[PDB]
């Protein structure tokens, strides 16, 4: 019984470019206390990554970032080797960590086997800016400028006092008198030192003074987003999950302002579905996959240049769960970003739906990839209507579809793309072949689904 919806494709509406990094993870600074994480050893968690994207971004920072000492004196304790620092919750302080060099010159195996670049917290709430330039050099001297995208100089900066790390009075005047004094002894140490900020939501007290500041000083503007409003807020559910965010809308538009108004392009260096670690039943669930493989493409349309969930331990919302003794595993939130990852790069193109008045939530997006093929990625995101889909603007002889696929929006399994669940070390392969029967085009899609769609 489906809602009968029109998709129009129009190969001369051009959008913006997807960069090939534009995939990416975030995790809690206090993980490189654990030199066995971001470890070349760790081969199950690389080969999660290179399923994610040939090329991506990983982001080291969070809460954690706070509360993490670098010591070019130090050696990993016994406790270090089996820390799984998960998403940091944000009800209290997090326990103080030390960083070493075997856990910098290990992620600089890890990144040579990912194939991935770099972006680095350093600890401008507690620590000094003697000891961050001296973190910056090491990370310099032994990940290299060509994978070290960026160093940030804070994590969310605006939040220091909720937080409890400066006085209810610390405004953006005294982040950036910080901001300075960091930057001048970082570039002492490290004179190509790359920079990006300020780490933070969107905000007119923060972000946009940091842009219009530091303009010359960065190379990018870092923001980072939860669906999830403030705590006074209409709670989270998966219905409001599938809903549009007018919040991100508005943000969204706000840092393409930032970037006419300065050049600087950006980033959404930390994101996920609910804060303080996730909410069981949301953010582990399938509607996950959903949320986080249309976020990907609305962001990317709207010329972001990159996306990086947060995740790590086993937190609630994160993409992969595991640790280097018990193995990893991919949850819900993975098989979005692997439907953006088997679609590929390439430029969007515009894709109209009509007739949707009754499947308000399905969203479409369509790619002219590097390879020439035409693809398109739909979410399905209506958790009550199947809808039947006609495609017209497309000339092909053949299109073939991948279904995401659970039987439940709330299910915390049973999740599979292409007809298979990812295995291990990030092994997948599509199991099921759709052609789409076609001039035109229809799909059928069940309720609350994703299908990618490849046109030869
Ligand atoms: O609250 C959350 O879930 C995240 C918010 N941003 C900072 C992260 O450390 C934290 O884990």
């Amino acid at each position: 019984s489906p809602v009968r919806v029109g998709l129009s494709v129009d190969a001369s509406a051009l959008g913006h470019t997807i960069p090939p990094d534009y995939t990416g993870l975030s995790y809690e600074q206090a993980q490189m206390a654990n030199p066995n994480y971001f470890s070349g050893a760790n081969t199950q968690l690389a080969g999660f990554l290179r399923t994610l994207g040939r090329q991506g971004v990983l982001r080291i920072g969070g809460n954690t970032s706070e509360y993490t000492f670098w010591n070019r004196h130090a050696k990993p304790t016994a406790a270090d080797e089996h820390l799984a620092a998960g998403p940091d919750k944000g009800h209290h302080a997090a326990a103080r960590e030390v960083i070493t060099p075997e856990a910098v010159n290990n992620l600089s195996e890890f990144l040579d086997k990912t194939g991935w670049k770099l972006i680095y917290g350093l600890n401008l709430g507690k620590g000094t800016p003697e000891n961050a330039a001296d973190e910056a050099a090491y990370v310099m001297e032994t990940i290299g400028a060509d994978r070290l995208l960026a160093f940030q100089l804070g994590n969310e900066p605006d939040l220091f006092y909720r937080n409890g790390i400066r006085p209810a009075s610390y405004d953006f005047a005294a982040y950036a008198g910080d901001w300075q004094r960091f930057f001048t002894a970082i570039r002492k140490r490290v004179p190509n030192a790359p920079f990006a900020g300020p780490d933070t939501a969107y905000n007119t007290k923060w972000l946009v003074p940091f842009a219009d500041k530091f303009k010359h000083d960065v190379k990018f503007i870092s923001s980072h987003y939860y669906a999830e409003g403030p705590p006074t807020d209409p709670s989270m559910t998966i219905e409001r999950l599938m809903k549009p965010n007018p919040r991100l809308l508005g943000e969204t538009a706000g840092l393409k302002q930032v970037e006419a108004d300065t050049g600087l392009p950006f980033r959404l260096t930390e994101t996920n579905s609910c804060y303080q670690g996730g909410k069981q039943g949301v953010s582990d669930t399938f509607a996950a996959a959903l949320w986080a493989g249309d976020l990907m493409y609305q962001q990317a349309a709207a010329g972001s240049t990159g996306i990086n969930f947060h995740g790590g331990g086993y937190g609630w919302y994160t993409p992969v769960a595991g640790t280097p003794e018990d193995g990893f595993i991919a949850r819900p939130e993975y098989y979005g970003m692997l439907l953006f990852a088997q679609a590929g790069a390439g430029q969007l193109l515009g894709a109209k739906l009509t007739d949707n008045s009754a499947a308000p939530l399905l969203t479409a997006y369509a790619l002219r990839g590097t390879d020439g093929r035409t693809r398109i990625a739909l979410f399905n995101k209506n958790l009550d209507a199947d809808v039947e889909v006609a495609i017209s603007g497309v000339a092909s002889p053949s299109g073939t579809v991948l279904r995401l696929e659970a039987p439940r929006a709330d299910d915390t399994t049973d999740v599979t793309f292409g007809g298979a669940p990812v295995g291990a070390s990030g092994s997948w392969s599509p199991l099921v072949q759709e052609y789409v029967p076609g001039g035109q085009f229809v799909l059928h899609m069940r309720k609350a689904s994703g299908a990618l769609l490849e046109f030869a």
